[PDB]
């Protein structure tokens, strides 16, 4: 067992524990990134929605008159 | 069973079926207001891992070099 086996082992252990941290911080950055696009598509489904929805409120508050608002 | 029951069941099938829908609608908002939150949420800790890594980053980088960068 090489005395050196120190600095290569030590340098090791501090790769595989930054590899690790430096996947946190980028997967964090990639959950804001898609948070972001999901956020998008909500505007798309509630737009439409909201749209047709609207169609809907004129026609039911229209009946809703008849029988009393 | 009165006539007029079918128009005052007409609008209370109305009432259920839009009230479903309204809620819908601002149920899909109130994600969108969660939505954000939460990725403010995911800047504070990336922001503060992102300083602590590139401390650490700074620390192993330069041990790094003595093997080999």
């Amino acid at each position: 067992g090489s005395h050196e086996n120190k600095q290569v082992e030590e340098i090791l252990r501090l790769e595989k524990e930054i590899e690790d941290l430096q996947r946190m911080k980028e997967r964090q950055e990639l959950s804001l990134t898609e948070a972001s696009l999901q956020k998008l598509q909500l505007e798309d489904k509630v737009e439409e929605l909201l749209s047709k929805n609207y169609h809907l409120e004129n026609e039911v508050a229209r009946l809703k008159k008849l029988v009393g608002e």
